[PDB]
């Protein structure tokens, strides 16, 4: 087998010509040149067996990505394992390969106006089809979008997703973790499981405030400053939003607080659009029921000349994991399966 970085790519016959791309906590990817396709793919190998979160991710994303059909929207092509769940160690998915992610690029590119509106199109659009299958991303942030040569842009990772459960969203304070910090919105840590679609909403809001000027909106150095990064730019909640938020620990923190007035996007972003500042701000709402939704976003004059209801489709249909990680390998081999000689 081909060693990449110290690793074993036990991806041939078919995969071969293997080269580095990246590593992380997931585990290792890799370009290969497909021998039957004859193109270059994208082959991620991952080695969750002794996890039993890492389990989840690996089924969670497997499940939804092999369902979902999308342009926007990262697909699986091929998944290499064992023949066997006895031999089974790791699961390679293939994918189709893409240039960079936007956390990379924003680390290095100023984006003109013109590609932060195409770009923000292809993330909503993406997410009308996430949100028409009833499912919820759950940790939408520039590294989980990838982009091609031609600023094609593809959402990836599916592994953090769950159906959308709105009657069962209300929880306490400080409890949830929901998204990655940067990106997460400020009913997580006050009252929120985020199982609604306004979590999405919100992130992609952070997404757009970070490609308007290269740095996060709200870089919380850790759990507990990321409130106080929104508070700090969105001002005092009004008495009408804090009156939704009926559980006493979090509205009495909120009431604790100093009044503090908000900060107008025109001043953090000076050189922006002026409509790209209204949907910004319509998505960065404090009040998650008072946020936009993604098809109205879709329908927002920054994306006016983007904007056709007819070519964003939505799923065909919409689309319990609290499981020992034993059968969590079972139900990965079976999901699998489809991509073995047979
Ligand atoms: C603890 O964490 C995990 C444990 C798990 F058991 C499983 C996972 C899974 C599911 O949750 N998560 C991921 O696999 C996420 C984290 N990633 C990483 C990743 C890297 C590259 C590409 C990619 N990249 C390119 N091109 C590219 C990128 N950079 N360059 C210069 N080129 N093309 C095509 C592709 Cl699929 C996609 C992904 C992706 O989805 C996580």
């Amino acid at each position: 087998p081909e060693m990449v970085r110290g690793q074993v790519f036990d991806v041939g016959p078919r995969y071969t010509n293997l080269s580095y791309i990246g590593e992380g906590a997931y585990g290792m990817v890799c370009s290969a040149y497909d021998n039957v396709n004859k193109v270059r793919v994208a082959i991620k190998k991952i080695s969750p067996f002794e996890h039993q979160t890492y389990c989840q991710r690996t089924l969670r994303e497997i499940k939804i990505l092999l369902r979902f059909r999308h342009e926007n929207i990262i697909g699986i092509n091929d998944i290499i394992r064992a023949p066997t769940i006895e031999q089974m160690k790791d699961v390679y998915i293939v994918q189709d390969l893409m240039e960079t992610d936007l956390y990379k690029l924003l680390k290095t590119q100023h984006l003109s106006n013109d590609h932060i509106c195409y770009f923000l199109y292809q993330i909503l659009r993406g997410l009308k089809y996430i949100h028409s299958a009833n499912v919820l991303h759950r940790d939408l942030k520039p590294s989980n979008l990838l982009l091609n040569t031609t600023c094609d842009l593809k959402i990836c990772d599916f592994g953090l997703a769950r159906v959308a459960d709105p009657d069962h969203d209300h929880t306490g304070f400080l409890t949830e973790y929901v998204a990655t910090r940067w990106y997460r919105a400020p009913e997580i840590m006050l009252n929120s499981k985020g199982y609604t679609k306004s979590i999405d909403i919100w992130s992609v809001g952070c997404i757009l405030a970070e490609m308007l000027s290269n740095r996060p909106i709200f870089p919380g150095k850790h759990y507990l400053d990321q409130l106080n990064h929104i508070l700090g730019i969105l001002g005092s909640p009004s008495q009408e939003d804090l009156n939704c938020i009926i559980n006493l620990k979090a509205r009495n923190y909120l009431l604790s607080l100093p009044h503090k007035n908000k900060v107008p996007w025109n001043r953090l972003f000076p050189n922006a659009d002026s409509k790209a500042l209204d949907l910004l701000d319509k998505m960065l709402t404090f009040n998650p029921h008072k946020r936009i939704e993604v098809e109205q976003a879709l329908a927002h004059p920054y994306l006016e000349q983007y904007y056709d209801p007819s070519d964003e489709p939505i799923a065909e249909a919409p689309f319990l994991d609290d499981l020992p990680k034993e059968k969590l390998k079972e139900l990965i081999f079976e999901e699998t399966a489809r991509f073995q000689p047979g």
